[PDB]
């Protein structure tokens, strides 16, 4: 259900040097090797050496060729940033099997959603993680029938396979899988616009391509400590350069439990980390702090590099990173799907503090045009449109989505609207996707209003971005009911129950007879665009 590049640009791209044939089976042995002696996690009062992952993993993996995960196998991986998740990842690799990476904030909407489209032999879980607990969850699904068959618990396993049962068996190499370069080695999930996300396949070729060259880019080599601030196994946090191209240079990764100013400055004291990564609300937390006094004692001065993306940066709060933190902003704008840029480390501060940052690869090709696909001059904001060696060519199994989402030519369609500068960096000036960006976490209004629309009391719904100076965006419902409302605290409760990932229940309702814009002779697309201006 995948889509391939076409031939003359795979050709393109393995004669560039960017697809190298090198596998993540290949990686797991060979970076573990390499870098054997050196530290590389850090976490849960855990340190690993390169060769103790390599050892666990090796474990691992022939504990779930016990259980029967085979080369090809999806399972899906919903864990938190704890030291099992990189011993877990890693082992799927070694069995030439693919991860398909739920993050912690998903619930059952979204994790059924996953194991059914990926038809996943595997669940991989924690027992509970900031107040939810993901075994009644496993066995919700278990009760309606969509529960993969296996379901491996991280802590206290309840009925379900506990990880500690995959460790009994010494490494057994034979039954390690090294796939083709060019195969999907792992599934993720796309932001979301109009209804469930869609799944997006990554080869180990175009992924270990943005992986090697952001950790170029981005100076990593084995003296880099990069904490994970952000759920590891999102696309930012994972390879942009995140914890691949820190393993990729057999540097330290450090994990941190949340991204707090006072968890994560202790982890920078203490660990000396160099490198993090961390979406502007985050950003924001941890400037105030140290700005206004808070925190204004701790000893930051290791942090060489503090990337900032998944939602726009204001260059009011670009300007403070330097003077406040002592480090080099890097700011990242990228993708699931593939383009990642990146203001560059020896940029003038005038252009990492304005700008979103130019491309990864000379074969990024950029397309910035109008409501009819004509290149808009330069300078000017348009449609973005991208086509290169990590961008994809269609989703997983979405027939007639990608008929939409791509050109004929094989162009993405990104959704966001951008202008270019002479340097070729890019500045995101707005949006055209429907999908609301709540501080870096992404939310599909049309999602949000169907689950309402299911509750009795509802006649009809209107879910909008209502602009925040933190966050970007919060999410607001207005609600018309069919009598009397339901209660607030009560539609919220309704919308848990669904099983409604925790960043998308709305900030704010607002129960109306009608909603408050004129002409309600006019698409919901156009409903949601008047009604957000009436909250800008
Ligand atoms: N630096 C940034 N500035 C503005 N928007 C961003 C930035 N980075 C990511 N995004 C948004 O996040 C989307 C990608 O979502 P994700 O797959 O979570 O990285 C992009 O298409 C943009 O809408």
């Amino acid at each position: 259900g995948c889509t391939p590049w076409p031939a003359e640009f795979a050709v393109r791209y393995r004669e560039a040097g960017y697809w190298t044939g090198e596998t993540f089976s290949d990686f797991v042995t060979d970076r573990t090797r390499r870098f054997a002696d050196r530290l590389a996690v850090v976490g849960a009062g855990q340190r690993w050496t390169y060769a103790e992952l390599g050892e666990r993993s090796a474990v691992l993996a022939t504990g779930l060729a016990r259980l029967g995960i085979a080369a090809g196998d999806r399972v899906v991986v919903q864990l938190p940033n704890i030291p099992e998740l990189f011993e877990v990842v890693f082992a799927l690799f070694r069995l030439g099997a693919l991860p398909v990476y739920a993050l912690p904030a998903h619930r059952a909407h979204e994790i059924t959603h996953l194991c059914t489209t990926a038809q996943a032999k595997a669940l991989i879980i924690p027992d509970r993680h900031a107040g939810f607990d993901y075994r009644t969850m496993a066995a919700q699904l278990r009760h309606a029938g969509t529960a993969p068959e296996h379901v491996v618990v991280v802590g206290e396993p309840g009925g379900f396979t506990p990880l500690a049962e995959l460790r009994a068996d010494r490494p057994d190499p034979g039954v390690f899988t090294r796939p083709e370069a060019s195969d999907a080695a792992f599934l993720q999930l796309s932001g979301g616009t109009t209804g469930l996300p869609k799944l997006i396949p990554r080869t180990h070729d175009d992924y270990l391509y943005s992986v090697r060259a952001s950790a170029e880019i981005c100076a990593l080599g084995t003296d880099t400590v990069y904490l994970a601030a952000l759920p590891a196994v999102h696309n930012f946090p994972m390879s942009s350069p995140g914890f691949l191209g820190t393993f990729h240079a057999g540097g330290t990764v450090v994990l941190a439990p949340n991204p707090s100013p006072d968890t994560a400055f202790s982890l920078i004291e203490t660990e000396r980390v160099t490198i993090t990564a961390v979406v502007p609300p985050i950003a924001l937390q941890w400037l105030d702090a140290v700005e206004h006094g808070s925190q204004s004692h701790r000893d930051l001065s290791s942090l060489r590099v503090l990337q900032v993306g998944g939602a726009k940066f204001a260059p009011e709060a670009a300007r403070r990173v330097r003077p406040v933190l002592g480090c080099t902003l890097q700011q990242v704008f990228g993708m699931a799907e593939g383009l990642v840029n990146y203001t560059r480390l020896d940029d003038p501060d005038d252009i990492i503090t304005t700008t979103q940052g130019r491309p990864i690869s000379p074969d990024d090709e950029i397309r910035i045009v109008d409501e009819a696909d004509r290149p808009v001059p330069d300078g000017e904001v348009g449609h973005l449109l991208t086509r290169g060696p990590y961008t994809i060519r269609g989703y997983y199994r979405a027939e007639e989505h990608n008929a939409t989402a791509f050109t004929p030519d094989g162009f993405y369609r990104t959704g966001d609207l951008v202008r270019r500068t002479p340097t070729g960096h890019l500045v995101v000036e707005g949006r055209a996707k429907d999908q609301i960006n709540r501080g870096g976490e992404k939310v599909s209004a049309e999602e949000v209003e169907n689950h309402i629309l299911a509750h009795p009391a509802v006649h009809d719904a209107a879910v909008v971005g209502m602009s925040d100076p933190y966050l970007g965006e919060r999410v607001c419902a207005y609600v018309i009911a069919r009598t009397e409302p339901p209660s607030r605290s009560e539609l919220l409760r309704f919308l848990r129950e669904r099983g409604l990932a925790s960043y998308k229940i709305p900030d704010r309702v607002e129960f109306v007879d009608r909603f408050p814009v004129t002409g309600v002779k006019i698409s919901r697309s156009e409903l949601r665009r008047e009604l957000a201006r009436r909250l800008d």
